[PDB]
């Protein structure tokens, strides 16, 4: 078994696609925080904000970069980027690195990111490799989920191959050549192969030979009237989904989320809290832990925006905004800012 | 297996049709933006707006181009256009290129778009190829989904082919042909073919006469009354749909969403937030990253309009507008602009 | 297999009928747009508006013409009309052309519509052929959906013929004729068929004949206890529908749209957004791209009217109009214009 | 197969009956129209109105003529009437013609309506044949639906004939009459044909004898206990209905619409918008294209009235009128006109 | 098969009974219409109103006459009455004529109603035969629905006869009198025929004999384990109903109208619009087309009253009348006229 054959499972493909792409769709904002604890969102004039929101490097989009990082984070439990910085020490480029080529080894109290580029060993400090570092016991690396999923994936590909092959044989069931006691010539015996090479493929339908001996031949295989050849296929989707923690109604099972929450907003809230939330924290805290300078901690901060998911329907959002009317929890201008309407006296 | 034989699957055709069409149906606009963050939608006198909205080239419509680009972006994970620009260096044309003929390679620290034109091997810069660059680990190219889907597609076409030819055989099962209990001449053996083999057609009916030397012929097919046959077909639709991430009830299967909101608007939000959104991001971001010049970033901003999907029914939209009329979140003039009614004092 | 035999499938016939006819039923309006951005609907005095709304040519209705164009657009992915224009360059006739006879070939930078009329090659520029050009990768032609549907159609016509001919044979199931050793005379062997031919056809009911050997006969047909011989007949409708993207409850499956939207308006909204919308855009944008002169772009515009579908029931439309009462979103005169009631002081 | 044997299918009869009847039941009116777009319904003193509403010819009713025309338009995709006009050139009669005897051909740039009258071959102009010209690729003639439906109709009539004949033979299965190994005289054969075969009739329950050759007689019918028999009949109703586009619950099948609105008004809207509407368009447009002279276009306008279908129940209509009374969208006099009540001050 | 045997099918009997009787129950009113477009209902002093509402001839009731006409109209697609008139040309009698004896033949431009009275040919003009003329392609006669229904009726009577006979035979299964090879005399063997007949008949339960050769008998009746003998009986009802267009829940199928309309009024509205309406129009328009003199057209008019069907329950009609209270859409006197209550100051 190998990683690409595993990635060819539709369920795996979908999960990885979904998680990475969703977190890549979110707006990411950067803030300067005043001493009275007020946020100001910062502009593309700020070097870090430009690096993040506009361009990570001379080859990529921001969206594209976050997606690419997150794919490795999910697939390998870990993702790595080269960090580049100017003479003032401010970062100026980020560039993803293939996790499969990375090693990280401690060196006395220190750490070295040992990157195997082909047959060359590009060795780096904690100050120039970002390392998003997923779920794992050591706090030094995430556990690579692909490495654990290998057995259930093994079951899934085994069934899929059997299922293919049965229909590829035109459902011509395998036969015992159960026989009798007549002397057969070696050519009579040879006919059993010699006449054929089509009991898998070709339309020798009414015609599959036996010798001048009649014989008693009968089927060997169990037939996919063994209902596992359906039911078991369905069952595997849950097994694979459980490595990623994805609600199976988003994947395709049964129908829809039967007793859990009614409207779309409840589904989104559930999906956020039980699945999407960790990645948000991993990104935001890593940025705070390594990219923001220690003197700017507490002043400078970064957040993903959730409203693109938490968006309810027209009726609910109208009712919500009306509930801000009395109570006065917003001005008309603040509400008009949420949908970029022109400001108005109030 | 090949891409055309795959695209002939109704599911695959429908998925690509749906996504590419829907995003091509959206309105797409550009705003100039003031320093106080007021929008100003720009006119067809602006070259970029004209290019995007009226005409991408002297052969095509805007819609028609966006559609074609998006089809490649889904099918191959990547799409490419040749850019062209005037003596001022401002863009004046876009023309699609075959993702199947394109290659992108790093060449020193630079990159080259190698395009196989027919029997020639053109090379191009990041300066002149637009490259929409979908989902993938490198951040340099997208994973071509057709390449991964090939196995489940292989199963689907295997089942489909087998399923047909059973009825093409007049629904008669494969048979073991024992040559009786005595040897016969090679011509008598040839007459087994003269006697039989046309059992795939209708009219044979009764001339299935056992010759005067015993014989013991019987069936070796399992019958489509096996527990796979029908259910097997249904299952595989989901497998193919998962490569594109489309909710199967939109693909026309079985039963519609019971438990995430019943109203059409909630279906649209679900489809947007979990399927359409990323493509919207990729377009808008690519335009901002490569086509809008750096000096105009934050001044100029391209966006799609969502309202064509987020449209509610008469009752909901009436209630919504009334809830903005009271509270005063809009003037009558703003609301009348949404449905292009003549303005009034307000 | 051939296009007419495919068109004889009820599902295909219905889909093509529905889509083309619905878009042909819609009102199509033309507008002059004032510099203050107010629409004026234009009259049958305008040459283009008359060409469109009243008469495309000396043989046809407007409705009839739009229908005819749209049938080819759906069936072949493409539709073509000869364009005719006066000495002032204004268009004066449109005439549809059979897509199967069309070729389009590039000629250096130029394009030639190569029309094979019988054995003659009527060759035309982009300035005199309209070309509605559907969904496809090149932006130069739409993919012809019939060409892809051919395989699922193949399965469908196979099952249909088997289903017929089983009852055409009165379900007189086919048989082995057997004994083991008696010499049949060549007349006995003749009579084994020559007595009959009505074993397929007529009422030989209680009296198929042996010859003088008793016989030990047995059957070879599977019986339509084969679950496909009902379940598959149902299933294939979805396959065909997926080439056109039609919601199967409009076609005939199960009952009605189970969990999707309650009232008729929600069904119409769904059908518009997920199926009908693209054709609207293709028409409207093609008109804008080729028929309206470049100097009149932005001034002159055309729209289909959706209200004939978006029409809710009496109660909902009454409630809607009442909700315009306060809020004041219409005068009584504007509402009376929606149903052509005489205007009244207000 | 033939058209009458097809029309004898209950489905086909019902579909044609329904559509042609319903559109013939609608009121049809003409408005003269002022330059300020006020309607004025015209009187039976107007020749065109009299022709349309009182009498199409000295043999028929208006309703009766519209019905007959529409039957042909559905059944043959086309319908034709001979026009007649007075010395002023104004129309004074319409008479239907057989679509089965009509042909239309291009003749130079002109067209000829070739009509086979009996054993003669009359020819007519576009000036004197009305030609309602239904759905089809050319825009010159409609596709005759009966021609495409013939295969599924073939399947339906095959089953219907088989179903009869089973009970007509007293529900006794077909048999191989196997006697044994004795040679038979032609009289002994004649007595197999007369002692026996008669069993397929009614009364001979008692005796059916076997001679001293010992016999081996056995059945070859599958029995209608097979899984097709009943469900087969049901399925085919949908197939035929799809050529006409009628919702099967209106055709009296199985179960009524669960999930597009329960109220009768929503059934009517569904049937209108998805089935009836196109015919309404074809009539009104044909009249405006050929019968109303060019100088009167936009002044004179023929229309059907929809209210006979859009009629709500007592509760809904009361609420609706009250919602126009308040708001003031009607006078009492207008509302009293709808149900022809005497007017009052208002 | 014959018309009376067809009429003996309960479904056919019910449909004809229902339609004809319902339209015969309706009030029929005649109106003089003032020039200001006000209706006056006319009295039994008017000759036509008396002929219609009180007495058609010296033998019949009005109800009875309308019923009788409508039965022929449904059954034969056509109904005919002799028209009689005074010296002033005003009609004074109507008398129905058996449609089966009628022929109508054109005579140059003229028409002759050729009535075969026994062996005599009573020949008449359009001025003295009324001819209600139902649904049909020519506008000269209706298609006789009985003539088309003959095949499905054929299936139905085949089942019904078989179903009778099986139980009339005491459900004894018909027997092959199988044996072996022992001799018996022809006189011994003849005792089968001599003795028995009660295998088809009645009381001999036990001593069905054999002649002295031991015997080995077997059955040949399929049994109504053939589910058609139940399920198909049910199915036939729809086939027959479809010739008349009657909603099968009114006839007896399943239970009640499952998803279609809730209260009785919705059922009545549906039944009116989709089934009853055409006959109303046929009557009313025929009266207007032939019985009312041309000078009185527009002045004199006739309508059936629908309120006897459109009658909702006590609660709904109370709520309705209360909704007329404010709004003022009736006076108390007008409402009291609807239920013949004495008028009162208002």
């Amino acid at each position: 078994i190998n990683d690409e054959r595993i990635l060819q499972i539709s369920t795996v493909w979908r999960c990885v696609s979904l998680i990475s792409t969703l977190t890549a769709c979110l707006p990411l904002d950067v803030f300067e925080t005043d001493q009275n604890d007020n946020r100001k969102k910062v502009d593309l004039s700020n070097p870090l904000a430009r690096l993040l929101r506009y361009s990570p490097n001379q080859y990529m989009t921001a969206q594209e970069f976050r997606e690419a990082m997150t794919m490795q984070l999910c697939f390998y439990g870990n993702a790595y980027a080269l960090v580049d910085r100017n003479s003032a020490g401010d970062v100026i480029s980020l560039l993803p690195l293939q996790s499969a080529n990375m090693d990280v080894k401690l060196v006395g109290k220190k750490v070295v990111y040992r990157y195997q580029r082909d047959s060359e060993y590009a060795d780096f400090s904690q100050k120039e490799i970002f390392h998003l570092k997923g779920f794992g016991f050591t706090g030094l690396v995430g556990l690579s989920p692909i490495a654990f999923a290998c057995k259930s994936a093994g079951v899934a590909v085994a069934m899929e191959d059997q299922q293919r092959d049965f229909f590829a044989n035109g459902a011509k069931s395998p036969q015992i050549l159960s026989t009798g006691e007549k002397v057969l010539t070696e050519q009579q015996r040879s006919q059993v192969e010699e006449n054929f090479k089509e009991i898998a493929g070709g339309p020798v339908k009414k015609r599959l030979w036996i010798l001048e001996a009649g014989f008693s031949t009968s089927a060997i295989g169990v037939t996919p009237q063994d209902a596992e050849m359906m039911a078991s296929r369905k069952f595997q989707v849950s097994e694979l989904a459980r490595f990623f923690g994805v609600p199976p109604h988003l994947v395709g099972d049964v129908e829809k989320s039967t007793s859990w929450g009614s409207g779309i907003e409840q589904q989104n809230l559930g999906f956020l809290q039980y699945t999407l939330q960790p990645y948000i924290s991993r990104w935001e805290n890593s940025i705070q832990r390594w990219l923001i300078p220690s003197k700017d901690v507490g002043r400078l901060h970064a957040e993903h925006n959730l409203d693109g998911l938490l968006r309810g329907d027209s009726a609910s959002r109208a009712a919500f905004m009306k509930a801000m009317g009395e109570s006065g929890l917003r001005t008309i201008n603040e509400m008009r800012r949420t949908d970029n309407m022109p400001p108005l006296p109030g």
